[PDB]
């Protein structure tokens, strides 16, 4: 049954007693000493649940915080100023000031020494916070868009060097930004040293991953599995060479790791410390959701998936209290929010607010999302959404069924609506999107494309500028961080040539990520254009949204507009938001305004706007409210 004390002491075992004295009379020793008490029993109740009586626990703790105390020792002493500061601010991540951006450093800048001399235009959009996307060594040709990732330690090539991340995350504080990077936990690409050598039956490796002898279980999974890529493979296995059967959740190339074994644990946590260490600010925790796996379940969202994130946080509040963990978990919305603690992870996706946006621009129509920011929004203390309208990924139409019946809604008739939709497929639809993963088995399918692709904006809509500052414009108030995925502040179209790519053909999320369109940012600064439009908009409501303190936290109350085509939530008891997600023009009675002062400033127009009388918005108009 071990604890603090006893760990601790197995740590300065390594030392001479010339040393030990002058180690134990250390900050770094104190600073660790005082965390291990705080937080070890965390871990060691986390790890207990999930791994029970097994011989390898005890000296795999022994070895872990070896390596906690060891990686601690050799960081950065200005990423410790930062540990210390984030421990005595959990709610950092909930401050109105904190606006992100995300972008592939190859198809954004180049290398990672051209992203860092595009940092003084992360400074100019006002970003606080940067993902730069999987980064990492992985298969040349074929690897999910860096989704496979063949080492955690080494960048890839093509992008520059380890050296270079350290000297890019290090620019980037000094900005004033907070450097985001992906933790792909859940899988390793097949060309991973770990995967080879278990392959190979290297006992060090033995239960790396999970390996069949022949479709017997795989059989016996496969009937509860949900179908992640149906395009590339039938369940959640592939074959190999051999003719054994290995667990992929993904792509072929991408080997589920086997965290039954607590050894995965302690690679992973190592891995971990290594990224910490290039002062990485916050990792983004890729597909939480499958880390477990049981007979007879769906494999997602599982008790011990949980206990194993929060033995992860443990971990880092012991030897890098600084990074904080990005929830990724595109689940039932009731599943969504179960990752999200403090002793979990601090932030997530918000995908509910994310699908629902591009809902309601469909049918014109803010039930659903009104239902949402009503009952889902809130969240507990210290955690936050991260809120977007558009990523790398497909969108999934991931709303709850049983939340839809209530307002008379049927689940597959409305996501085979919206599918047809944004796919074009629909009477005088405005969106150019295209399908991914259509399941012909099942009936569901996703929509690849990009933000302005999606409003009409590669056929001149005339509304398709006021429609990116609608959806935008809710990402940015309704309380959480922010992300902009970076090249729509220009209105980047889809990549329409991304198929041509032969390693790019089978994927179409490819056509939503485009290269940096040089023509679009050299018109960001010109009112005239679309660019400048969309540039001008999303500027003006991140430096509203980052000096008005009406947008602090994540909270909101919704406000009844009596009118389907328009949103209405209150921040702050101060700030009146609302959104029109209707073509034509749509009132909000007097008799609807009544408890709101006579008159009030709109944030967005810059006009005095009257609330003791009818307010008429114009087609996607958004008012910012000032109401105390
Ligand atoms: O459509 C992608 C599919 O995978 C998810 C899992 O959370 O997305 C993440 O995981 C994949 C494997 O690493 C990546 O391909 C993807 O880029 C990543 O965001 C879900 O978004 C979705 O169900
Ligand atoms: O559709 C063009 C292009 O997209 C891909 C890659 O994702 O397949 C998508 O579209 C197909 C039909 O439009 C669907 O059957 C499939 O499920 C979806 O992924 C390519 O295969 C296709 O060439
Ligand atoms: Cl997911």
């Amino acid at each position: 049954s071990p604890n603090s004390q006893y760990l601790k002491t197995r740590i300065l075992d390594i030392y001479t007693p010339e040393q030990r004295a002058g180690i134990e009379k250390s900050e770094d020793w104190r600073q660790f000493s005082r965390r291990m008490d705080t937080h070890f029993p965390k871990l060691m109740n986390e790890l207990d649940s999930v791994y029970g009586n097994n011989e390898a626990l005890l000296p795999m703790l022994e070895m872990l915080l070896a390596q906690a105390w060891q990686s601690y020792s050799q960081r950065n002493s200005s990423l410790k100023d930062i540990d210390i500061a984030r421990e005595n601010n959990p709610d950092w991540i909930l401050s109105n000031k904190q606006v992100g951006g995300v972008c592939y450093v190859d198809l954004f800048a180049g290398d990672l020494k051209g992203l860092k001399d595009k940092i003084p235009y992360f400074q100019e959009l006002g970003l606080t916070y940067l993902h730069l996307m999987p980064l990492f060594k992985c298969p040349e040709g074929k690897s999910d868009g860096g989704y496979a990732v063949s080492s955690y330690r080494d960048v890839n090539p093509a992008l520059g060097t380890i050296g270079d991340l350290r000297e890019v995350i290090a620019a980037l504080h000094e900005a004033g930004i907070s450097a985001v990077v992906d933790f792909i936990f859940n899988h390793t690409s097949n060309e991973h040293e770990w995967a080879q050598r278990c392959a190979a039956g290297d006992p060090l490796f033995d239960n790396f991953y999970y390996i069949f002898p022949d479709r017997r279980m795989p059989d016996q999974y496969d009937r509860t599995l949900r179908e992640i890529f149906p395009d590339q493979h039938p369940g959640g296995f592939s074959q190999l060479e051999d003719g054994r059967w290995v667990w992929t959740t993904f792509n072929s190339f991408q080997w589920d790791l086997n965290y039954s074994n607590p050894w995965v644990f302690r690679a992973m946590a190592g891995e971990m410390l290594f990224l910490a260490n290039l002062g990485v600010d916050i990792l983004r925790m890729d597909a939480v959701a499958k880390i477990w796996k049981q007979m007879g379940t769906s494999c997602e969202n599982l008790p011990q998936a949980h206990a194993l994130i929060r033995a992860f946080n443990a971990v880092m509040r012991i030897a890098a209290p600084a990074v904080f963990f990005k929830s990724q978990a595109i689940v039932h919305p009731d599943q969504v929010v179960q990752y999200i603690g403090q002793d979990e992870c601090q932030i997530g996706y918000n995908p509910l607010q994310m699908a629902l946006l591009w809902n309601t621009l469909a049918t014109r129509e803010v039930n659903l999302l009104h239902q949402a920011l009503t009952y889902r929004h809130n969240l507990p203390e210290h955690t936050a959404w991260v809120n977007y309208v558009r990523s790398h990924d497909d969108i999934g139409w991931t709303f709850a069924d049983e939340d839809a019946a209530y307002l008379g809604i049927s689940g597959y008739d409305h996501r085979q609506f919206l599918n047809r939709f944004f796919v074009n497929r629909f009477d005088g639809s405005f969106a150019r999107g295209v399908p991914f993963q259509y399941n012909p088995s099942t009936g569901d399918c996703r929509v690849s494309g990009t933000a302005a692709a999606l409003v009409g904006l590669a056929q001149d809509d005339p509304h398709a500028v006021d429609r990116i500052k609608l959806l935008y414009s809710i990402a940015l108030s309704t309380g959480g961080l922010p992300l902009i995925y970076l090249g729509d502040e220009v209105g980047t179209l889809n990549d329409d040539d991304w198929s041509q790519d032969s390693n790019k053909s089978d994927d179409s999320r490819w056509a939503h990520r485009p290269r940096y369109n040089e023509a679009l940012y050299a018109q960001r600064n010109d009112p005239s254009t679309a660019a400048g439009q969309i540039y001008q908009d999303l500027r003006h409501m991140i430096a509203v949204r980052q000096s008005n303190p009406r947008f602090d936290g994540g909270r909101l109350v919704t406000f009844n507009t009596n009118n389907k085509h328009i949103i209405g939530y209150i921040r702050n008891n101060a700030l009146l938001a609302f959104g029109n997600f209707s073509e034509y023009p749509q009132t909000v009675t007097a008799h609807t305004l009544q408890a709101m002062p006579f008159k009030a400033h709109d944030l967005i127009g810059g006009k005095t706007v009257s609330l003791n009388q009818d307010l008429t918005l114009q087609p996607y108009q958004v008012m910012w409210l000032e109401i105390a």
